[PDB]
């Protein structure tokens, strides 16, 4: 094929942008076969693990770091041409701000589960109440925001509980078939062993391979080429009749919410670290001394301590005995420019970050008069469209969760075999930003009514409002 | 693995940013085993303690210092190229401001405990009333804000009281299993012995290792490699059937509220110390004297005391007897620039700090007219999302507290063995910023009613309002 | 351990910041033992006293001075490079302003004591009325504001009165056990003897060591290494069954309210003293006279008194008899810059001081229109959170006061042995800033009623309002 809109940088000069945007970083893994072939030919799994280690894990790592505030500006060894001038570093926390806002719009209110058979409904509610599923769903949505994807594993634990756990996206992937249906063949979890040991022994990983009938356990290391060798507990069955890892996705491309704005965040870091360097280097402006002079650096240091500099020219003497002195001059050299004129540029960057994410931008400043909020109405529209796409993909993930749950309940006789969970309806309620005074006024201008008890429950200065209605009647 | 978005600085040139953001600083400790193996192979505990001492304790130390106002700008040995010019140092107290605001939003009102069995409810309330649990919860929330995590230990004391104490996060950690469930295997508390003794004897620590059945006590020192040796009171049982330290976390990453803005705070310190240095160095501008001159520094000091400087050139004489004088010149050299044009930059920094934290920004200045407060509505939304995540993790911590309490009550016959505390519901009420006049007007515009007694209890100028209703009827 | 975010300055070049922020200045003293061991091994008490004298007392001293307006800017020997130029010094009284505001918010209204047994209530009220406890509590709160901690001692005096006195925080400390419960083992008060004597005899201190059963009295001096030797009244019993000094704390860290802003206050002092120096040195600008000239300083003084300066060049004569005069020049040299452009910087500093403390900032200037006060609402929220933490610690201190009082009443038969004071409830009422006209209007807009008598007691122009109601009826 042609090279079309692709990097050509040397592989040693790659940075974050290379790891984020190169074409291998975000591919879906497919296998032209079935699990029975793949589970014999375990050699192929080593290829998938190596490709993950070398291409996908870097991208996810970068994203993770930005969520934590560990940007490019902090970790670069040098970002300046000048060795001895100021080298201020700074990181701006946009990514966290964005993700939290979006995820709170999406799952600030729990998903409501409803169905026409109460036995399924109460089995669902029991499973949810065991596992704190409300918080599990919020943390899935957060990971979708950060990485573009999330994974959950369902297990039966030592107490014979059916339990659900989020699996770290940096160490988890799924292999699919090559069909247009994309059925999942196998799940992989790989973890660093000896994570805390010193003195740089070869890096050993423990690998779980999850399959439609069980899980297989191996050890491997990079220096042997990720060739798998079994652990003692080499295999363990599970009663789920499908591979028990479910992958959720943020959108069809599996893109995160802030990923497409990272380069802006980088600019915004540079802009500020440039201003800081400007301030400090001006104070430390280099002193330039011109002319033929007999000044040792220690002599200059002594004169600077005295706050008086003497520049004494050398005297040249002709063969005719004429004496003439040389020239001397001295002063600070520094760059000066209208730094204030950069501020509008900084404004622009900031607003662009917010505009592409649909996140609130307006200054927390003293401002007088009413505001129609006209831009925020269109931001909330733009946010709702992306949230509705996310909701569709999320309900697909929940449907698969329900089928796994149903199977583990049937194959352990916790439910009748005629119960099919696929009729459950998942109801979502958006969490909008609201101020209670505006809402109350708009409600009462619109002819709404409220009981005294509830009105008193909106305002906290009623220390115990059940008494207040009585005290009111005592005044009447 | 590849080095991806990582520091490459020399280990001797590390500073705060290295200690905060390097990949080892915030790892969760896991052990591939059980407590019965670990408690025989006590050698491994020395590895965990050493890794804490070398990687995690520095990060927590840095955070702690910022909470206290001990920033990078104060402790650096030199921050300037110029030895003899001004070296103003300054620290801005943002971190405390942020933490206090957030924690007061979260636990300004106590958690309400409720359950369908009153015997559990009154056992809970008795335990809470003994231990001042309201203040214990507030100080946990504060530590979550500062460090990202907090620890509490439950004990039976000499008076046979069941007591609950917060354990210092800089000296406490937990080791978990390598399972996806992350069960806690062992707790570690390590404290400096001889903290006040002079003359630099080797640093000795006393180590408590907490286990599912008791606590084991050791001494150790850095110069032997943290090898543990038992104390006299080498072991003590406890009636809790689980390891009795519970770890709370602020969020899934265990990140503090201000940690991601520290580098901004550093910039804001530099900006101000640069302005201060600008002012003072301009006053002390170096005097530059050019030309061939016979001025001793004592002679210059005398002339400066007289406020008149005489620059007398030397005279050069030719072989033809011609006399010509040399050149002389004198003046101040200083840097000058539009400092006022930096102010907007300082504004930006300030606002960014507030914006990433969701903390109020607007100037405490004279300002006329009504304000809709539109930005604060979105800040309170953004704050509520993070608080709701914190609440979920906090209720998990409280559930474990309840199971420990229940076990210690059963195994000392303070409760019936059929009482299971896991049905308790924890109710949270957010503490919003409010002004009572706005709330009262919005309530009364909305058709609310208030008794005279309560209305008079909102306004303090009623010196004793129980009399006022009578005096009012005496006027009618 | 690593050095992490720590000073490296030479011990002779330490200043205020070193004394405030170094890691030893604010440690809690613990002893791994019991009072019976410590009271035999009185050698250890000398170690604690020496560590207090060398590390904690300097910090408290600095804080104390700032409360009094004795800042760094006043006491520095030189703050300028120029010996003979102006050296204006200034101190800004922020610390007092802050402390008074905060303490008046907290204890402007007395704590109300209430209990379900009136015998305890009246014993409490009698003890409070004897000791002016309202003012004692206000002065404790003030010390908490200044130092971060406060101490009170309870005694039986010569008149057999039970009396309560605040103990100076610069000369008082407590030693705790090494348990997680931190029980107090011993209290120390040490006072300078011969405080007024001249001619520099060795500094002798008198030391009181307070213990669970009595107080032990010693003398000591720095030149012997603080080795204690008994006084004549070497011991005295007390009927309290606990060590009778109680320590209150402002917050978990024992930090004062203005301590974290001290460095800002320093900047604000420098900024103003720089402006003052700018003004005066411009007037006294040095006169620079260039060229070869025969001017004695007395001759220059005479010419300056005449207000005419004559600069007469010397004449050089060639061997060919040619005469040529030298050059001369004269003028003022001074630094000039836009001082007005520093004002915004001064604004910033001021506001930051107020913002970190939650203290009112807005200018006392002519300003037109209504103000919503929006920033002050969030400042009062931020202040309330810190006050609520302080209240929790204060009630712990009062509970210990109550147990001491109860014990001294029982062991002198002033109360029945079945009275247990631990049921007392302490009620706090916040003192908010209010203007009575705003409150009155908001009350009456809200349907409140007031008797004529009380309304006339709000307004002072009623010279004797008991007559006014009669005169009103005489008009009707």
């Amino acid at each position: 094929m042609l090279k079309v809109n692709e990097f050509e940088t040397d592989t040693d000069l790659r940075g974050n942008i290379n790891y984020l945007f190169n074409d291998e970083a975000n591919v879906v893994y497919t296998y032209d076969g079935t699990e029975s072939d793949l589970l014999q030919n375990v050699n192929e799994v080593s290829k998938y693990i190596e490709h993950h280690m070398d291409y996908q894990r870097p991208r996810l790592k970068v994203l993770s770091d930005y969520y934590e505030g560990k940007t490019k500006n902090l970790v670069e060894l040098t970002r300046r041409k000048e060795e001895y001038m100021a080298d201020n570093r700074v990181a701006h926390d946009y990514a966290s701000y964005i993700s939290d806002f979006i995820n709170g719009y999406f799952l600030g209110n729990p998903i409501q589960y409803q169905d026409d058979d109460k036995d399924v409904l109460e089995a669902i509610e029991a499973f949810n109440d065991l596992n704190d599923v409300e918080s599990h769903n919020r943390s899935l949505g957060l990971d979708l925001s950060i990485y573009g994807k999330a994974y959950e594993l369902m297990i039966r634990n030592q107490d014979d509980e059916t339990r659900l756990y989020k699996s770290d996206a940096m160490s988890t992937f799924i292999i699919y078939d090559n069909t247009v249906e994309r059925n999942s063949i196998a799940g992989v979890r790989y973890l660093r062993t000896k994570p805390i040991d010193k003195t740089d022994e070869d890096e050993v990983f423990t690998v779980d391979l999850f399959t439609s009938h069980g899980v297989y356990r191996y050890l491997t290391n990079r220096t042997n080429g990720l060739k798998l060798t079994p652990r003692e507990n080499s295999f363990e069955s599970h009663s789920f009749e499908r591979m028990p890892i479910t992958e959720f996705s943020n959108n069809e491309r599996r893109k995160g919410d802030y990923e497409k704005v990272i380069t802006l965040i980088d600019l915004y870091d540079n802009a500020e670290s440039d201003t800081a360097n400007y301030m400090s280097d001006l104070n430390d402006a280099m002193l330039l001394i011109k002319g033929n002079l007999n000044l040792d650096p220690v002599e200059v240091r002594k004169q600077k301590e005295a706050n008086v500099l003497f520049l004494e020219p050398t005297v040249y003497v002709d063969a005719e005995g004429r004496e003439t002195e040389g020239s001397v001059d001295g002063g600070y050299i520094y760059k000066q420019y209208d730094v204030q004129g950069t501020e509008a540029y900084k404004d622009r960057l900031n607003s662009d970050i917010h505009m592409f994410t649909n996140t609130p931008n307006m200054k927390d400043d003293n401002f007088s008069g009413t505001q129609s909020g006209e831009a925020m109405k269109y931001k909330l529209f733009g946010l709702e469209q992306r949230t509705k796409t996310k909701e569709g993909l999320f309900t697909k993930g929940l449907r698969r969760r329900a089928k796994l749950l149903e199977t583990i309940l049937k194959n352990t006789r916790s439910i009748d075999a005629n119960k099919d969970f696929n009729t459950v309806r998942y109801v979502y309620n958006r969490n909008l930003p609201k101020s209670l005074i505006e809402e109350l006024k708009a409600y009462i201008d619109s002819g709404g009514k409220i009981s005294q008890t509830t009105l008193m429950s909106l305002f906290s200065f009623f220390q115990d409002p059940e008494l207040e209605v009585k005290k009111i009647e005592e005044d009447e």
